[PDB]
């Protein structure tokens, strides 16, 4: 089956009857609550529906909050959308008005204050682009010179315009803070500039009580420039591409996209590629051929996992997009897993062992390859090298299954905490010979550690036959 | 600036007063013309417009003449469109009709012969899908699974259908006598299945007394299937993706273009990667984040050039769209213009001759690399390496600049046939010296052969300063 | 200290007291007992000098019977030596007789059924050289082409004659049932043939009760053509370069012995690199620079060990010889151990963990690599490879100690037969912590097996901390 | 044939009549003259020998001067010889006297400045060694620690101690200006110790009006120490192992000879492995198995030519020799020609081109690489990368066939001083269709270069077919 995992956005598209539960009988692996919509009893009902549908199933799903960060929107029209022409002008204003054709307001406060004559406006990411033609008090007053549709709310960026705002606002503080407490097993931080950014979403999780994994969305250039110190501060990674291709020119984006995965590879952490991978499924039951080629190359750069948002979230098509994301991910993995080469050879104890293991198991014809984590780590160490063999996660802590849901190529079993690494190899009998795939006798590699229970312990490889007295 | 070329269609959008001009000045390199569509008034004045365009610039611009071959098309509609809506009941006649919303013709008279219930029908490459569900007489009475809009003449497929047609069409017999005498220089065969196909084009040629190069189009799975033998046989190979994701699955596309145009560089044969390159353009300022990705990745894989159909044909932006295109290459091309490697050392002469003038160029820091060309075959064999060097072409026969122009990196100097390898050097400094670019003493690496004047001789190489007594 | 192993010869030189003692002191790691030489008293009180100095010492040192073969001889003559001068006439003959200068025996019963004239006669390895004339009767009449004297029982070579002669001599029975009996830890056969030479061996082993790894000497054409057949079906090779190089031509020797030396490694076999390694220091209390050459070599063609022959039985400075060919071993080693990369990638088991063992200790520095082995395989899988690292051979049953002996850069540990996996690795601190040189927190890598006590039940991989809980 | 070189030592093995005529045609492609011997008349008689065998055989034949450097010696004694016994003390002085058993002059008139107690004392590269154990006066005395003759001016060897002499003698200066005279081709100069001695040796030959190439002779470790400088600096050098081997611990000789190999093929010049390659042939028709190896094992490591001194010059069998050491370089080149890699991408002109030369002559079968040159360097650049195709140097300097006769691989023609490359073209097929080996329509490989005649002006690589009409 597919290695590669898949994360859909939920939305108005999915909240109809059993649809959150269709998408996870169709593969979907993680599902984003996207705080920039809906209410907190949308994301609550939604979120129940997921862990439903994945205890129903059996399939592990994960649940990542994604916070809305510093984005900067216009506000409403009068009849919820206009048409922007090209020689049109537009004020953009500061100020309270109803929205119309020629005059809507933007949440950014500092707008009128920061902006100059030239300053460029690009709307819902590059839609639409206006330039400004003068500032008259609290109206910045644009030329559109790429027309196009503009509704309730959209975004604007204002690339070469230095944004002063808080990287965590209120109404992400309170967002997190409700996805915190309803459950959600990964957080990811819109617009991150700077790898200290981490330890003010870390500030919030350690005053409410509880912590879990936080993706930094890269979409800015400071956050291009810092690559390497996020990919170490934050525990995973997306490509955001919506925002990213305004904030850089959009023909950047690939060879970024590229060094981000294989940055995130080097570390072991997880990297989601998203958005647009399969836009024109909103409203086309096929997708186009660059489509296509975008998320087989996706999976050829190495990625853990590819995201979809609006055609999950409002498209006409939410299932068929899953199944058709999967489909390609399959075609290319049929063809060989493999993934660029890591241009370090490994020095962690844990690196040097997930390793050896991989070469073990390979060597040998296993069938497959089995870790125990306590974090994670040990596991992602091997699922970045990418294997044919299955790799089987196997951890004390439930919500690991669910974190891992975004690793490449993995799939977790929840046992009990072990004393002894005899009885986590008793465990894994035990689990897989309850699955009709596995039967005595099946060679497998696994990787534990003693101390037991220990973080990093990791440090013995057992070549076992299933059932086999040779421990 | 960029190696990568671009291929244009032109159409309605490009008819317009100085678009092929404007084209052309934006880095247009062949010029498509579609026998799909258009009148032979049309295609002449668009030549005309061409040529001149090209004169007047001084930039080398091929015309590429695309037959329609055995295409399988729908009738007209009473109001030009409709809409095939999900669970409609409609029936595609191989008799007489003026067609309407329930029932329209099409050109393929074998189709209520050759279909049974439960064979499927795509329209316009997949845009609204139909099932068979019986044949009453000359009615193909079919259920809309997926439903769209259709339109006069659109294309239909019937994947898993053996169609029976002549890979040239009297229409296409009538075309290409009409492409070869107006004086276009490539010929692009669509629907190729068989190596044998080429001399089927051939006859014609030859009857007419004119050839020129033959591209086959790759959009059937026969034509997957004899890839090799079809590289082969023919004297370049286009990635007809439209097509080929509708006759084989659209998952398996992203491996077949890379396998095609990796055959194509082993065989040094010009590779052009087709359709929804930049899709949205035809309707959008900007294209989506898959469109660059889909652009970048085709630069990477090794493709000699890239082309526009609808984009410059039929849309809103062509000349945005070339301009697009442009920019992804030369983004890409600036990092790196590394290309997967060859999986055989050259054997023949001319190839291992170009492989140590490349290697000859790099170590010594050459400003370029030229060669001696009269049917492009030692400059192919160099070009499909890559090299971040200038490759300049010479040749004394004026067509080998126009077919020169889809071949990856080159740029093409038409000098008088001589009768010397000296004298071949001779014009080198003569031309390049009427460059601003290049002066006396620049070092350059000069690919030759003799006797003169034979396809083939290739046996020299000069490391040349301009204008120096160095021969 | 030393990895690559030494072998020593006992005679005359050896039999002075204490002389014994002074080589295993030196670093002795084999004696060799030629049985071409000596009575059985002789040695026995060898012998016997040999496990009283290795068990005085605490050093391993195994003991090698070398089976003199079928050897063709002269037999006596009347004054116990003649002069042999170029251009004489002289008659070997197969009938008895004492001989004199004209006229003398050999014990090769066929030579006149079997010489022709043209055929060479190469006395005591090539001092005199013979060509024959002619066969009259039982005589083969030779005129003499290099002269020099002869001497009652010198041994001959007739190269390029198919010789006739069974594998096993009644003397070589004999000699191997009295070393047998003796208690000797390997032994070597002469002028080995055919893999199914080791079958005649077994047959005298089974017979008396107690086998012992065969070592098949290479000195025969047939040998080197049946090379990966003797190496399969021998348990160690010896590259026995004097009768090699006089019954092949002398300049092929030095490639053979470089494709032995890898054939055996190719198959984890030992391989001895034999004779006239320091030759000139029979005489000399330092060797010439070919000699110093030759030993360095050696070393980097990848031998497990060396051996001195004449240099300790015979020669003035048996002690001298040791050291300095210690210390050549030793210069080579500290520049770098790597030996020649194998061909393939390892396939068994044990290949396979012994080559992850390896990766794992050099890439987390521990500072040694353990292995358990009962036959001695899993660690000949390892020693093959070569690594800067200690390589600790763990074994419950003595005689894999003094087998291991000859096995590169391997100490080996002789502990109690342990039921388990645990218990193994505990037996390894005891006995680690016994040596100044290790201590509590010593990192190593650890490699074992269960179903303990199982030969090639090796399956697991443990990095281990000396005397720190963390099995 | 053979590829690696063969230098002989003339003496008085080689004195009688047509020996030396018999070297040359057993394959002496270098014959050195060793001037710590003989008088000028011997070296005249023996130089004249040479030059005629050379010119009446066909054959190159270079002619090496070595002179004997700052070599320190014992004086006379009253008997000519005496016995220095184990045990005893004796005085080496730096005051004259005839010497008796108990003292004896020394050349080293610092001997009792510069000698401490402990300091040891080795005559005639070591078979008498003695310890310094006081110094009285002029007087250093000495126990003999390992006893010997002694005679008459035999050397001695100051291990461990700063010489202070300077790099050429009086004597020195006066063989090398008879040298020069005589017309010798190249020469050697002894004990070198740092790149500035090879500027005494250019002063001598400015002033006599006559340079040759100047090979460092490499056996101090001042000079193991300044390698690469040396190598720079000289034209060629000698791994000089009799000295070296006593100056540095022996055993640190092999790796030594190695290094200063691969630095003189990195530097494209020629290196000479010299000294006891065959030691035992002095006296024995046939060679030691470590002699063999020394040999074949020098061929490996990427030699251009081996030396025989006492060999050819004093010993039994100086033409044995030759042939010996000619069969064990073809045995090892039959297998094959292959170096170690060189470790940096040739940079030069020369390099680069003779680089690519290589490539596309083996890539296209051809039957040989021809390459002109003035100075030797552009040959040198190709030989030292080893090719089993002939190389082939051309050029109009006839001491360039001689110098040329130390490279690898390398036979020399001369032909006029041509004006273009096409007539080098022209000349090389008229060179070659005078052998038996070569006819017309064989392709060869041509390095070459314009202006002609001119240092350095390669600058073109001709693909030809002997006699064909393709330049
Ligand atoms: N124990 C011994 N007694 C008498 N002579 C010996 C003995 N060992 C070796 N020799 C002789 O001394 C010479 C050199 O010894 P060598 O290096 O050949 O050892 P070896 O080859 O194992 O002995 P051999 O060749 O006789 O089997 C040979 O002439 C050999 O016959
Ligand atoms: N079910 C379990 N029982 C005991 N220890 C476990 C269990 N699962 C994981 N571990 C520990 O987790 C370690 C690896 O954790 P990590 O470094 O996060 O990959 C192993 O060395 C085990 O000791
Ligand atoms: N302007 C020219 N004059 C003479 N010969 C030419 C010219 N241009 C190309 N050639 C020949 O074309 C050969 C290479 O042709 P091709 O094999 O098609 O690459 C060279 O070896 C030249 O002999
Ligand atoms: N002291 C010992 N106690 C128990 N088993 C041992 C001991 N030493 C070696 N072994 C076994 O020998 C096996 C390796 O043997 P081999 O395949 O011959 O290298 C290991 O898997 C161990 O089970
Ligand atoms: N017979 C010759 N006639 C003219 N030039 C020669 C001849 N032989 C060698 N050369 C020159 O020697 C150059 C190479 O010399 P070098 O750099 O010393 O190897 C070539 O470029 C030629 O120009
Ligand atoms: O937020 C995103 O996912 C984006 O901008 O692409
Ligand atoms: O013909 C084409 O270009 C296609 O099908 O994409
Ligand atoms: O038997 C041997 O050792 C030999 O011949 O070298
Ligand atoms: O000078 C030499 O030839 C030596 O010392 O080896
Ligand atoms: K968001
Ligand atoms: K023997
Ligand atoms: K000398
Ligand atoms: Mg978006
Ligand atoms: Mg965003
Ligand atoms: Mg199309
Ligand atoms: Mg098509
Ligand atoms: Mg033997
Ligand atoms: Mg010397």
């Amino acid at each position: 089956t597919r290695r590669g995992k898949i994360v859909c956005t939920l939305g108005p598209a999915t909240q109809r009857d059993d649809l959150v539960r269709a998408l996870v009988e169709a593969g979907m692996d993680v599902a984003r609550m996207n705080f920039s919509h809906g209410d907190y009893d949308d994301h609550k009902v939604a979120y129940e529906r997921v862990r439903v549908a994945s205890d129903a199933t059996g399939r592990a799903v994960g649940v990542l909050a994604d916070l809305q960060g510093p984005k900067i929107r216009l506000g409403r029209f009068a009849s919820g959308a206009t048409h922007w022409a090209e020689g049109e002008t537009v004020r953009i204003t500061v100020g309270a008005c109803e929205g119309s054709h020629d005059r809507v307001s933007t949440t950014y406060k500092r707008l009128a204050q920061d902006a100059v004559a030239g300053d460029r406006v690009l709307v819902d990411d590059g839609k639409v682009a206006l330039v400004v033609d003068a500032v008259e008090g609290d109206d910045v007053v644009c030329t559109v010179v790429e027309g196009g549709p503009v509704s309730d709310n959209k975004g604007i960026s204002l690339p070469g315009m230095n944004v002063t705002a808080p990287a965590l606002s209120e109404k992400d503080i309170e967002d997190l803070t409700f996805a915190l407490n309803l459950g959600v097993d990964m957080v990811a931080l819109s617009f991150v500039r700077s790898p200290a950014d981490v330890e003010l979403v870390h500030e919030v999780m350690d005053r409410i009580g509880r912590r879990v994994p936080v993706i930094a969305k890269l979409e800015k250039p400071e956050a291009i420039d810092n690559l390497e110190a996020i990919v170490l501060a934050f525990d995973a990674v997306m490509v955001a591409r919506g925002d990213l291709g305004v904030e850089l020119p959009l023909e950047e984006v690939p060879l970024v996209q590229k060094r981000a995965i294989q940055m995130a590879r080097e570390n072991a952490k997880p990297v989601i590629v998203a958005t647009q991978m399969l836009d024109s499924m909103i409203e086309n039951s096929r997708p186009t051929r660059a489509e296509a080629s975008d998320v087989a190359n996706a999976v050829l750069d190495g990625a853990d996992a590819l995201m979809l948002s609006g055609e999950t979230s409002v498209g006409k098509y939410p299932l068929a997009a899953v199944r058709t994301m999967s489909r390609i991910i399959c075609a290319v993995e049929e063809n060989s897993t493999a993934a660029p080469p890591l241009t370090h050879i490994p020095r962690t104890k844990r690196g040097v062992i997930s390793y050896a293991a991989r070469d073990i198991g390979e060597r040998l014809d296993a069938k497959a390859l089995v870790a125990f984590t306590q974090s994670g780590d040990t596991v992602r160490r091997l699922a970045r090298l990418h294997t044919p063999l299955p790799l089987l996660a196997f951890t004390a802590w439930p919500e690991v299954r669910s974190q891992l849901a975004m690793t490449w190529g993995t799939e977790t079993f929840i046992v009990p905490k072990m004393q002894s690494t005899d009885g986590m190899i008793r465990q894994v009998d035990k689990s897989l010979l309850e699955l009709a795939r596995y039967k005595r006798g099946d060679l497998v590699v696994i990787v534990a550690g003693a101390p037991p229970g220990t973080v990093g312990s990791t440090n013995l490889i057992h070549v076992h036959r299933i059932g086999e007295d040779d421990v």
